[PDB]
């Protein structure tokens, strides 16, 4: 199996969200990735591209057959991963502290929103509920309407999955020397706090209001934002450093003497009808040419439809093919230890045949 | 030091966005980190709590000297950071091959937007540019409207230091057993690919559409998006499931009966409208305390200044107070060896301390 996590044995009792990305990109990068889904849901290879790089297996957890070949996994692998509601692994029998008994080199990775205790342990939520109660969610969007939801990126994946993996890996870093696994509590609501730690730093010193749309990473920035052009496409200006800015208002053809100033947030009205004008006088391709090898930091907007005929996307392989549709394929990368194009889902397989397998 | 990175070391090069992100996160788990900048940018302590839980030095990277106490550094360390363009640190001299020379171990993590080759890998850029080309900006804002940038979250952080982590800890994983560090090239608009794989899974299976403002996470979806209330003020609905999204209807006192189907898409409008007048005719607080134990999937949208008064948020400590405000906590938690509250900001020490530190 290739990749650097080659070797790694992962148990992930299958849930939804950050959960399963976590075991992918495991997945992704090597691991040997074991899913346990309730036979009631098992029928069928799966059409779910985030279930690639995975063994799926069947068990009714609730059994006394289920739980014990379930704790058989879990005694000769690395890591198990779980996605339930506090307590849920606990009333399974499969809690941490049974886990600990059959493998105390077992890394234990609980991936919840809210966290393993307080007042809304046992809520039921998204993404969109997590980000809500730190700030986050309040600070996306256009000042003059209500927040928008950044997908589902900054809770569940961002925040969520990728702080899991951090846990997981920093776990088995600390186990080299220990020689003993551990729990990793991972809350989406703090995972994404710490995501989004430089508006906090820029808060305490003065530099980001809780104002949506009037800071300089929100939209309210008139060189950080997009804008329409003349075939009702976009593109996306990041010109922040005043050089890239005077390169971006060559290229459009504005004397910086006949503009505000990029910084003086009071004329930034001015300035972005300026800026918002001369945008709107040619495509979106045009402006793609014109500034291509240029530092003006302007970008064409691409639909996710288009993305497969950019060439830096098409010639740093970004993305592969499979059934039917594009997907990334694993990041980051490794000099020696390259990882390989995902192996697609799978049918189904015996928990048995796994164990004989793993020994 | 606490943590389970305890004893990890690590230089980072100074840059900006997710390099200093990744170096944070592996400080606040208890790492080593120590971050060379150039002496005409530093005075006092500096006032960036990114720079929390590290030792700053400076040092001229252009002059011999710089160069050989970097080396010495580096000769001693396990990981090295570097968010420059490509080609930066070689001409350095502190490209993967000169350090390779001086520390056949040390893993060495590059942090870029674009990658290390291909057509865009000299632009200049930042984060709303990386996802303009990989079809994410896109998604990200209502239908009538142009794309908004999803902050900084996506690509710099998400998408960017989150990657540059997973890649730094996959990889001292994969030198447990083989004796070797390696290259890691972690670019954002790869990373933040992988970040959004779920909407690539559902586009593949038609479930995802390249309309903005359209889909079920993206806000077009009455029942995954945020409503203003009485006040002025917004919650956050994220009732996906069924059962989730009937016990909402129930707080909000509206018979399904007299509703469109919940997933009947052509009817959304008239579904939002309906629920927009419920959730209009109570504030914002009213509705929190409402569904307050609830699985209804509501939760108020606060604004940062108001984060620090949210029960669930104080009684976990998500946040510590700092500095000139509050700051997130270590993400995330781990049972055993366990993050402690973050070290503020350092003076500048001199290099040779260091090195004495280090042997
Ligand atoms: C509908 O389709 C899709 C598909 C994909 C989707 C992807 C993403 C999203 C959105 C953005 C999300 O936001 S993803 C984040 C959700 N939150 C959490 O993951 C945070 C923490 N967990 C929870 O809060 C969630 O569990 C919950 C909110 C989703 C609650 O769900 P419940 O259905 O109440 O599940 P519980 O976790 O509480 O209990 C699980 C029950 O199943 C049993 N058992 C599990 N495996 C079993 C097995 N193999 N055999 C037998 N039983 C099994 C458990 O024992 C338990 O049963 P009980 O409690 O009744 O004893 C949306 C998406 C939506
Ligand atoms: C202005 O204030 C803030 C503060 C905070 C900010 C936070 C976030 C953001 C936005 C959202 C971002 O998205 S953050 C991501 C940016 N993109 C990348 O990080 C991607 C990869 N790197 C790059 O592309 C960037 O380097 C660049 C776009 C910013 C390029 O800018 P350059 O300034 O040209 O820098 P280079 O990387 O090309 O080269 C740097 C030069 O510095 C020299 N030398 C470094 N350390 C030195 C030392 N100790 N001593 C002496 N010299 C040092 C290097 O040698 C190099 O020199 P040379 O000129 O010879 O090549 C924005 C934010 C903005």
């Amino acid at each position: 199996m290739a990749g650097p996590l080659s070797g790694l044995r992962v148990v992930e009792l299958a849930g939804i969200g950050p959960g399963p990305h976590a075991a992918m990109i495991l997945g992704d990068l090597g691991a040997d990735v074991v899913r346990i889904d309730r036979p009631s849901s098992v029928d069928g290879i799966s059409r779910d591209a985030m279930l690639r790089n995975r063994r799926i297996v069947t068990a009714d957890l609730k059994s006394d057959q289920g739980l014990e070949l379930a704790l058989k996994l879990i005694a000769k692998a690395d890591v198990l991963i779980e996605g339930y509601r506090p307590g849920v692994t606990e009333r399974l029998g499969l809690g941490p502290e049974e886990c600990a008994k059959v493998n105390d080199r077992l890394i234990y990775a609980r991936m919840t929103g809210w966290g393993q205790t307080g007042p809304r342990s046992q809520q039921a939520g998204h993404d969109i509920n997590y980000i809500s109660l730190n700030g986050i969610l309040h600070a996306i969007g256009r000042g003059d309407e209500r927040p928008v939801p950044p997908l589902n990126l900054v809770g569940d994946f961002g925040g969520g999955s990728m702080f899991l993996l951090v846990g997981i890996l920093a776990a088995l870093w600390e186990r080299q020397s220990s020689g003993k696994g551990q729990v990793v509590d991972a809350a989406m609501v703090d995972g994404s706090s710490v995501l989004i730690q430089m508006m906090w730093a820029m808060r305490a010193t003065g530099m980001w209001t809780d104002t949506r749309g009037a800071n300089m990473l929100d939209g309210g920035a008139p060189y950080y934002d997009t804008y329409e052009c003349a075939d009702g496409r976009y593109v996306a200006v990041g010109a922040i450093e005043p050089q890239f800015y005077a390169a971006m208002l060559a290229g459009l053809g504005l004397d910086a003497a006949e503009l505000p100033p990029q910084n003086d947030r009071a004329r930034w009205p001015e300035l972005r009808a300026l800026l918002t004008e001369a945008f709107a006088s040619h495509d979106r391709d045009h402006w793609g040419a014109v500034f291509a090898n240029s530092d003006a930091c302007v970008t064409p907007v691409l639909a996710f439809g288009e993305v497969h005929n950019e060439p830096h996307i098409i010639e740093r392989n970004t993305f592969y093919e499979a059934n039917g549709g594009w997907q990334p394929m694993p990041a980051p990368r490794f000099s020696r230890t390259a990882s390989s194009q995902p192996r697609p889902p799978a049918a189904t397989i015996d928990i048995e045949a796994v164990l004989t397998d793993w020994d």
